[PDB]
DNA sequence: ATTTAGCTGTATAAACATTGTGTTATTGGCGTTATTAAGGTAACTTGCTTAT
């Protein structure tokens, strides 16, 4: 109904699929996703 | 015979024993705060890397 390409709503939802994927299967040991975000954003701001 | 020394008797005394009583303490319980997971979000980027 709206005029709008759909690869971005398609892109959304593969970029948040990856992102959970990676951070449940990302180490042996099982990490909180809420936990890993604010560890990236600290490696982040210390990388800068 | 007499008593004397011997013997510890059992009451008593003392110690224990038993009873009772207090205390406390911990389980349970409840709720509680730390934690946490998932859902949802939509300009656009629509056959890869990855390698002696």
């Amino acid at each position: 109904r709206k005029g709008f390409k759909f690869s971005t709503y398609a892109t959304w939802w593969i970029r948040q699929a990856i992102t959970r994927s990676i951070a449940d299967q990302a180490r042996t040991i099982r990490v909180p996703v809420h936990m890993i975000e604010t560890i990236n954003k600290v490696n982040r701001i210390k990388r800068q």
